[PDB]
């Protein structure tokens, strides 16, 4: 029943560090008589139960088998790239298209996030990526991670577009 | 047709440590003119291409979405504690448990590690440690990432259970 999010994106876009933030913010100890210890920590965004992931294929991932798993098991995608690198950008269609061909699905609740907004080197306009997303006909969003700036706005966004899949 | 090797035992027992210190030691560049960049990298094991992932339930993961995925996906396991944590000792027959659940078998390619034996703070004795294996039917070895004592020994003593597995 949990909402799957999976984030998704170049190395060192700032993945982890996005996800981080969000749990900080969002975990709750919950009451469960049912297990060992009689509590076990969950996320809640905007009244959900969600389940969290990365999903990166460089360094240590470029050795896994789990690459396509994850896109089968997740139900929606945070796909991110950072402002400051144009490569992480390009990157995005890859991890699209691999994720429509694995789901084998033309509508896969995602949102694009350009991550580190708060950097002056950008490469990346903001308006290269509106085009993106409006091609894909998914909400784009600018974050930082370090300022804390519209990260729990991005998995917000992403848990609507969830929800509104499952009405479908 | 690649060997998937799976680490998994509680946190913080040197699961990324001895799989980095393994990476080190055996990754090779591959010419592969099928792919963009025409080279990829891989881990090569006594003659065998593996993949390797590592299953940890705590900490982020305690999140995911994804342990039984890990399960169903690995073919060989390296259950791993650290012999100064009893702890981690005693949750090494959940994590098998719940492997051969998720994979309806009994027989599954296993190695039980116990890490950190550079440690002069042992807890969790040689003989309780080959008790535990003789039961599963399964090797036994001690390894220090520290100290790089026994770690390849115990990939490999793996990579021999699962080529024995694939001839049954
Ligand atoms: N300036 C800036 N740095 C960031 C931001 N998010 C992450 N970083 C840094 O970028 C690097 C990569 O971040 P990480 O979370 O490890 O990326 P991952 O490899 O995609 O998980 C680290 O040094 C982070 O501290 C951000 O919004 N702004
Ligand atoms: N003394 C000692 N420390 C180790 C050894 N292997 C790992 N460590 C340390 O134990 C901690 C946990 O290791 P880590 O690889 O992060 O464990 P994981 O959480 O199971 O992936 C780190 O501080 C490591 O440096 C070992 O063989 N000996």
């Amino acid at each position: 029943t949990e909402y799957k999010l999976v984030v998704v994106g170049a190395g060192d876009v700032g993945k982890s560090a996005l996800t981080i933030q969000l749990i900080q913010n969002h975990f709750v100890d919950e009451y469960d008589p049912t297990i060992e210890d009689s509590y076990r920590k969950q996320v809640v965004i905007d009244g959900e139960t969600c389940l969290l992931d990365i999903l990166d294929t460089a360094g240590q991932e470029e050795y896994s088998a789990m690459r396509d798993q994850y896109m089968r098991t997740g139900e929606g995608f945070l796909c991110v790239f950072a402002i400051n690198n144009t490569k992480s950008f390009e990157d995005i269609h890859h991890y699209r298209e691999q994720i429509k061909r694995v789901k084998d699905s033309e509508d896969v609740p995602m949102v694009l996030v350009g991550n580190k907004c708060d950097l002056p080197s950008r490469t990346v306009d903001t308006k290269q990526a509106q085009d993106l997303a409006r091609s894909y006909g998914i909400p784009f969003i600018e974050t930082s991670a370090k300022t804390r700036q519209r990260v729990e706005d991005a998995f917000y966004t992403l848990v609507r577009e969830i929800r509104q899949y499952r009405l479908k």
